[PDB]
């Protein structure tokens, strides 16, 4: 079966949205007009997504963002959701000329007596993509004609630069939430590089040719140095003191490689710039983006950031106009870019089947019933994590589980775990009433072209469901090698649900 | 519920079983027992039963047993079952749900009902996942039918260690590293003793401060040791396939030395299981292994004696700068050739490497994978389409994707431009794609996509096929799609192998 039936529905005045070009966004509103299989006209649920497709064609990474608009359709609109995409699947199990395309009958007398329960007209749903929870809708072209058009936003009204109204309309989404005013960000980004190309005057000390990329590297970590004296930096210097990314070395690595991948034709051209920059590994040390978090996460401090890679990036050409220009420009879009990522939701490493990546190693959850544990019922539960690593052998120690009083136990006899096949039983002993630690028998080592699979079994006693009261943990964690001693710590975090 | 495709009649049914040092003879004698699941356990594989053989109470270290074969007469009945919840098999079996599954299994009921004809039942289950091998479970009063043959007694062989269970293990594979432990062991003892008599090596063991150092500075001087005793003839092998790869540099091997003095306490070291516990837990064995970037380098008797030599003598440089140090030439060997016998025997094992199947492939900081296995199959032998997900993350800081070099075979199989698409953390991307010839595609994101600790893509592939002509091995180059990370001038290459499969 290809409709999914929970996510059908008919409504009055359905609803939806369209990323609407720059040049189309007054002209839409006058009216919805022009694979083939999937030729309709496209929106969503999610008004925010809808913005992602209102960006210039010509100029996708660095062009001017249109406009929001929203269309309903007056009277009673079929929403038929599809399990899959496969139109020649969906044309068979739903008895159509396979020859005739799917957007095309969709819009039939026909199709909609047999589809739309008495609606006008039929709109087709899906996913609207992996990792989101909102749906596309596709309307038949024809059909579409019968659409109200609405402005939601435009965003070249706003007059803001770059694509900033476009962004800023998207932080809206999450009322953590980085919801930055950039435009304190490019005035306060402008006042402090010309407050300070006015000791940073290290440009006498400058070879001021050519040289070598150590040479480079080596000098830009002095005027990095030099450069964070300065008290228009300040906060910077102190936030960027300790994590080893946001180091001096990795501001001059960063602007080494802008300096070599920066010609004068790409420099005049903010879309090729982007493309340049948006390339490039160390990104993190400027923004701030470290170990899942956004540190730099106040205009001030981007700001102090944004200047003073300008100011290195100005250095950093002659060794191997634009730094305070375009490099800006472009930078700006791509913090805006990283910083939407992650505003969104999105399971962290260790949930779900998103892989948990420390000390070389890679381990997840191999399936998302897995991560549950499943409660309300006495007998038995699997679960299967997948473990590898990147490189050379690195040994599993073992794994801490979460126990019960008498309500959830290790099965000691169907945990185990496999390496590359060999099946490895555990010697599992409880280290208090909440907490077991099972090592494997013999050694597991895992590497690049060794994996291992854990198989935790749980033993429920009680029908009774388990309260959050007595689960110390939220996560099963697995001991990688020994490093004051400690083992490497790999979590995968579990949910408890009811059986359903 | 049952898996029909795996279950099967058959005359004299045999199976193997490992079995503990002190059973192997007894066990002959006849299948006696010693609560769903409690029956005689069997596999097909008698290389796994092997790995069931090793005393209970030193299973790092202790002696193994054997294999015995187990053949049941007349006819047997394997009922090879779909999952191993024993609830969800008494239900589904509409079989009592207060008796346990495996006692019913003997009863002349479920014979009748499930046997097809047979004398018996035994229940068939995947021995483990990444194994091709099965378990069986035989009901304990069933079982009393069965003969017991001989296989192999591990012991009997009279080697050291697990040698003889590791080198029955290696003749599954007939690549397969398959090493004379007995060799090595010799010819480690004549090179320590040879090294050991050497003026220059003998002449920076003066120079050692004998006494406890800062780890800093015992690893400075155990770096200078490292780099006198390669100069040796007898390690000269070890100079040579050592040099250039950083995983195996003096550095690593003066890391590894330090890391085995500040764990080996006294009674650790006279006891050969707690040595291989404390052994077996840190990093960093690869260097002495030579195992590296998915290959064991160090395949050969002499090379793997070398290190192992050169390795017991800077454990032994290692102690008293961080007890006695005869360890290091005694349990420190013994424990050792254990670890190397069990990642060999790990890489001897069929399994699938990095990027195949839904194996991660990881690389510059990135992880990739395919979704499914199904998402590894370009399926052929049809019109139409294809989708197939990639997952992509990085490890910390944001890394970016450049794009996705795609195959394609002209008239026959291309990329759907239109379906084609990445997405991160839910947020959509699409795609510019551009032929570079007639057999590869380059496809870039139309928005910057960057990963990392917290961020995940999910890049779709969408292929069309032109022709319902199976895709032959000569139209296709390559059996991988190659995403491009970041630049460096050349891109991080992240490959997620596929295959070609026509249809089910």
């Amino acid at each position: 079966d290809v409709v999914d039936s929970s996510k059908s529905f008919v409504m009055e005045n359905f609803s939806s949205y369209h990323g609407t070009k720059p040049g189309y966004v007054d002209s839409i509103q006058k009216g919805i007009q022009k694979d083939d299989d999937w030729e309709g006209f496209y929106s969503t649920d999610n008004k925010y997504d809808a913005a992602g497709y209102s960006v210039d064609n010509e100029n996708p990474l660095s062009g001017k963002a249109g406009g929001v608009v929203k269309v309903t359709y007056p009277g009673l609109t079929k929403v038929l959701a599809l399990k899959v995409d496969n139109a020649e699947t969906i044309k068979k199990e739903l008895g159509l000329s396979l020859t005739e395309p799917l957007m095309e009958q969709v819009g039939t007398e026909e199709f909609i007596k047999r589809f739309g329960d008495g609606a006008s007209r039929v709109v087709l749903s899906l996913p609207f993509a992996e990792g989101s929870s909102s749906v596309k809708y596709i309307n038949n072209w024809e059909q579409a004609k019968a659409l109200s058009v609405e402005l939601e936003i435009n965003f070249e009204t706003r007059g803001k630069r770059g694509q900033d109204a476009m962004y800023e309309y998207m932080a809206q989404a999450c009322a953590s939430c980085i919801n930055l005013d950039w435009d304190v960000i490019r005035d306060k980004t402008k006042t402090k590089i010309e407050s300070l190309k006015e000791p940073i005057k290290k440009m006498s000390e400058s070879p001021n040719k050519t040289v070598s990329e150590e040479k480079a590297k080596q000098y830009l970590e002095e005027f990095h140095q030099t450069a964070l004296e300065h008290p228009e930096l300040s906060e910077l210097k102190t936030v960027t003191g300790t994590n080893p990314v946001f180091a001096g070395a990795n501001y001059a690595a960063w602007a080494v490689n802008v300096a070599q991948v920066i010609d004068s034709e790409t420099a005049d051209n903010l879309e090729k710039t982007t493309a340049a920059l948006s390339i490039l590994p160390g990104i993190g040390s400027v923004m701030g983006i470290a170990d899942g978090a956004v540190h730099h996460n106040t205009e001030e401090i981007v700001a102090q950031s944004i200047a003073l890679s300008s100011l290195m990036v100005a250095q950093a050409i002659p060794l191997v106009g634009f730094a305070a220009y375009n490099f800006v420009e472009s930078i700006i879009n791509l913090f805006q870019v990283v910083h939407n990522s992650y505003n969104r939701p999105a399971y962290s490493p260790g949930h779900k089947t998103q892989p948990f990546l420390h000390d070389g190693y890679a381990v997840s959850w191999n399936t998302v019933e897995d991560s549950i544990i499943r409660t309300g019922f006495q007998g038995e539960s699997g679960h299967d994590i997948k473990i590898t690593a990147e490189n050379t052998p690195l040994p599993i120690a073992g794994v801490l589980l979460p126990t019960i009083p008498g309500k959830l136990d290790v099965n000691k006899s169907k945990t185990h775990i496999s390496v590359n096949g060999r099946k490895i039983r555990m010697r599992c002993r409880a280290i208090d009433g909440d907490v077991t630690f099972c090592r494997p028998k013999s050694p597991v080592y895992v590497g690049n072209g060794v994996h291992a699979n854990l198989h935790v079994a749980f033993h429920r006693s009680s029908s009774e469901k388990i309260h959050s009261n007595e689960i110390s943990s939220d996560s099963i964690g697995v001991l990688g090698y020994q490093k004051t001693k400690v083992n490497s710590k790999l979590s995968l975090f579990f949910e408890i649900k009811s059986m359903a």
